[PDB]
């Protein structure tokens, strides 16, 4: 009848970040997918300027207690992502433990954010304190995770060189608790060419392994919310395709394709040839890409591992 | 495409506000920026509810920042449910602003102040809101959606038939909005007592440039139930639909009515099949009926007036 989402994700008023990115997406799929919004601001912080307001983790508590008085607090799946307050990440996590305890089936879809690599290593944009709880608290109650590169290594302690290292820095984070961990991007060499990056993803469930890989062509932009996408799309998929994470990375990578080709353009027109599109020209075409969202035309081939 | 500025309440669970508005104009192709007035569990019609709401500095901080990044320029603003007067005033000087950076917005506003039960009626907003509505809301406004009792707040008299509505939609233009929708009545249906009357007028300039007004009459079966958001729905359709037929009313309240009309449906036969439905079971199927808001099959046509 219902699959119910709890996400508790930022939201932006102009732009498509976290609750914004994840939310329409989900519900175009059918998703009855509910949003808490961790803060409300007036776009992301890739803009020259910003403002707003963040919830405390005593209003989240405040917020669950509704939903938990109406008996509203069974849902099929929990999502999450950026968050920099720690006190806000454990109180999350005591909702998920306390959904799971109500619903023992709940798959929780948490996207570790902690930074990103740039030119060549990466720096963190979440206080180091974070680290500590994601390791010891959020990981092991999460059933699908969605680091980058970066990610899976200050996850892991080890640093990631190589698809087999990945692997491995994978089989660690198995280890932690969660049954499909998918790197959605890194540093990894193609043999397609330097313009691409690899996406790897792995899935425990016969106890059998099945792993995979995707060579992304790369866009000459920098782009904000896909990372958030990836993950609410991952779960939209991998609920449609249990057992088959080679098909459900697949739709969710193509997704990603369409709306990142359908940014890019409009993007330029805006900014003319030749100019450097802003961070606002930039924003996901997430309404226009509706029906890619719905049906997304496969357009790359995932190789088993 | 279409920028549109909904400033209304969210809710994690359920659909109302910023929630009924949202995701139907984005299936529809609006770029809708939500700014959250308040941010509860669930509408105030559940046994319980908590959350927190946005104060009049708040909003006018989250303005600053779409101001401080050139991004204060819509085509559309929409409002709904407000609950404190200096938020209301915060309201008509972004409304005010906006209109100067852009002479073709065009602002919906849905004037809620109250409604009637069974016979009598009541607010259900601070009183000291009505003259703020008066005086400052729906001088400003292009399209406004009253029910039966705010037409009749708003233009200080009784509306008893037919006629008399007409008199406070003049008045009601008069005041300034081209578009006036009273969008539920108890007057009376020569198709039985169990019908509520929509009512709309629209004054616009034709090509060769003379003013005219279109004006029609709706006569929908009453359901046997209470719904939340409905309102709020109407609002937001109206606005799609009279975007698509500027100089078709008729249309435009026919779609809009139709995709109520469609909605409810699928929501009174999905809260059957649970049970009386609770507030809950009552919640707008809005995820599920999605191919009714993209193209809603015409169910009850419009009589001219
Ligand atoms: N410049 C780009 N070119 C092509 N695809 C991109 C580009 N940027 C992002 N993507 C798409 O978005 C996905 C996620 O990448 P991103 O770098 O946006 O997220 P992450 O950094 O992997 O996630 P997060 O920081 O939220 O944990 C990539 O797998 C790819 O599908
Ligand atoms: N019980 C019902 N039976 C049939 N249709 C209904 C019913 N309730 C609401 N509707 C639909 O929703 C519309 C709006 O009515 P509602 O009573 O929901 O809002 P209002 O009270 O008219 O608006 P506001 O938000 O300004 O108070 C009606 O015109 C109709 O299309
Ligand atoms: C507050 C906030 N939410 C969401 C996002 C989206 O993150 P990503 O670019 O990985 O999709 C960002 C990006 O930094 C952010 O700052
Ligand atoms: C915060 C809020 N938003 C929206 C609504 C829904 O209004 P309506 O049923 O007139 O569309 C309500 C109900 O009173 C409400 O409390
Ligand atoms: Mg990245
Ligand atoms: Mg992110
Ligand atoms: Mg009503
Ligand atoms: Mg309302
Ligand atoms: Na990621
Ligand atoms: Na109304």
């Amino acid at each position: 009848e219902e699959c119910r989402v709890l996400s508790i994700q930022s939201h932006v008023i102009r732009g498509y970040v976290g609750n914004r990115a994840a939310t329409f997406p989900l519900q175009v799929l059918g998703f009855e997918i509910d949003a808490v919004n961790s803060v409300q601001f007036s776009n992301h912080t890739g803009y020259a300027h910003w403002k707003g307001q963040v919830l405390n983790s005593d209003e989240l508590q405040e917020l669950y207690e509704g939903l938990r008085l109406n008996n509203m607090n069974k849902y099929d799946y929990v999502l999450t992502g950026y968050t920099r307050d720690k006190s806000f990440l454990a109180m999350v996590v005591d909702i998920v433990q306390e959904l799971k305890q109500q619903n023992p089936r709940l798959v929780y879809v948490c996207d570790p954010v902690l930074g990103d690599k740039w030119d060549g290593e990466g720096s963190m944009y979440v206080p180091e304190d974070l680290l500590p709880v994601y390791k010891e608290k959020v990981v092991p109650l999460a059933d699908i995770i969605t680091p980058n590169q970066f990610e899976a290594e200050l996850l892991s302690g080890r640093k990631i060189h190589s698809q087999e290292e990945a692997l491995r820095v994978m089989d660690m984070l198995h280890s932690m608790g969660p049954d499909t961990v998918v790197i959605t991007s890194s540093d990894l060499p193609s043999p397609q060419g330097s313009n691409y990056l690899i996406v790897l993803g792995s899935q425990r469930r016969s106890v059998v392994m099945e792993r995979i890989r995707m060579d992304i062509r790369k866009v000459d932009a920098v782009f904000v919310g896909t990372g958030d996408l990836f993950a609410a799309m991952l779960l939209a998929w991998t609920h449609k395709h249990p057992n088959n994470l080679k098909v459900a990375c697949e739709k969710t990578v193509s997704t990603l394709h369409h709306v990142l080709q359908r940014t890019i353009q409009c993007a330029k027109a805006q900014a003319g040839e030749g100019v450097r599109p802003s961070p606002m020209q930039l924003e996901l075409r997430m309404v226009q890409s509706k029906r890619d969202i719905e049906d997304p035309e496969i357009v790359v081939q995932a190789t088993v591992l």
